[PDB]
């Protein structure tokens, strides 16, 4: 079953025309079948080999408009599947289609896909997905719309740990502070600042607000607070209260 899926797939981007085009479109469609699969109907060692070939013909600009689209829908439903080296591969296929092609508001269900793997999903899982969305937003969608969706999903109750939540923040703000966006980087401080009034529990609650002012400060000192504040999550202690006086304050002499 491995070895004649590979020839396939040898076909497409090097020989069309002396294939019909019918066949082009239909070896994508047997591939949904099997990677849609359970854990046990479809083998892992079957499941990850398949799977690489997908992504290697939209990188070929052999496919047509409407043959390249039926290999979007396929990834989205395997990104909720529960076993995550399944899903840490289905998380590849989402970025080559948004990396070959309402065009506003489509890219609106592909952003908050990730941010679901976050919440439901293994710690040996949510490891890679802090590391790519800060670069991630940058490069799609302009600034004014990538920080409704983090802040928000950042100070829920349905979230299970903001410590690989905490590395995606900083990461954003530091390509913020280009001289363009430098001072737009300070009209969101003030807006999140009012959900804090309504509060979390009293130890958890003053714990976020300390790693956020360090993103948005000045350069040489405050920035590498970060983890030195995210290692200690919880376990308030008499010096952690003196540590969230010094951090927004210089952020008053900021503004």
């Amino acid at each position: 079953v491995l070895v004649m899926c590979a020839t396939a797939f040898y076909l497409i981007e090097n020989y069309p025309l002396d294939v019909g085009p019918e066949f082009s479109a239909s070896i994508i469609q047997m591939c949904g079948v099997m990677l849609s699969g359970s854990e046990e109907s479809t083998p892992s060692i079957i499941y990850h080999c398949a799977l690489r070939g997908l992504e290697r013909l939209l990188l070929s600009e052999q496919l047509s408009r409407l043959d390249a689209e039926s290999l979007v829908k396929l990834s989205v439903d395997r990104v909720n599947v529960h076993s995550p080296h399944r899903a840490m591969a289905a998380l590849g296929l989402m970025l080559t289609c948004m990396y070959t092609g309402e065009s506003v508001i489509v890219a609106m269900e592909r952003v908050s896909v990730l941010f679901d793997r976050i919440r439901k999903g293994f710690p040996c899982e949510a490891r890679v997905v802090a590391r790519i969305l800060p670069q991630f937003l940058d490069d799609f969608f302009p600034p004014q719309d990538i920080m409704n969706k983090v802040i928000g999903e950042f100070l829920s109750n349905q979230q299970p740990y903001p410590q690989f939540m905490a590395t995606v923040v900083y990461k954003v703000f530091q390509t913020l502070h280009s001289t363009g966006q430098s001072s737009m980087v300070r009209d969101w401080v003030m807006l999140s600042l009012s959900n804090f009034t309504q509060r979390a529990p009293v130890a958890m609650a003053t714990w976020s607000l300390s790693c956020f002012f360090v993103s948005a400060s000045t350069s040489p000192w405050v920035a590498a607070i970060l983890p030195h504040v995210i290692s200690r999550m919880g376990k308030l202690e008499q010096v952690d209260v003196n540590l969230f006086c010094l951090v927004a304050t210089d952020f008053y002499r900021h503004q």
